[PDB]
């Protein structure tokens, strides 16, 4: 029962890689786009960018939150992400933390039993201090929850 994604939108990132994955790959928008086959990467031609990294995404609908779901790049590749952290906002200034997880580069999906909260935005946060590196890879960001009419 995960939500559809269609109305979601990318409203601001740290990080991606916009040229080195080509045009089709690589995006924050590529975390949402409902492509298996598609990442988000950090930004690496050019160089890095600094920990931490976010990514903040409008759902364009409220939502009661009960899991979030993380499906990594897998595959054998390089995406030592080791800890995730979640906030939500329900008017996109005010923000919560709703849990931080742990994250490891399999093939299935991570399923995170986040603090129960209702939101329009949801952020995703790769911090600093806790042996991140600056490689992460991401194949879609996904919610379970209840739309709030």
């Amino acid at each position: 029962d995960k939500l559809s994604k269609t109305d979601w939108k990318i409203v601001s990132f740290t990080t991606e890689e916009a040229s080195g994955e080509g045009s089709n790959n690589g995006h924050a928008k590529h975390l949402i786009d409902g492509n298996i086959e598609t990442f988000w990467h950090s930004r690496w031609q050019g160089g890095s960018d600094p920990l931490p990294y976010e990514i903040i995404i409008d759902m364009n609908h409220r939502v009661k939150i009960a899991q979030i779901e993380l499906l990594p790049r897998g595959r054998g590749s390089n995406n030592p992400i080791k800890v995730v952290r979640f906030e939500a906002s329900e008017d996109g200034t005010n923000w919560e933390s709703i849990g931080q997880f742990g994250f490891t580069n399999q093939d299935a999906a991570l399923k995170y039993y986040v603090k129960s909260s209702t939101a329009r935005y949801i952020k995703l946060v790769i911090p600093d201090g806790v042996g991140n590196g600056t490689v992460a890879a991401i194949r879609e960001l996904d919610v379970r929850g209840t739309v709030v009419n």
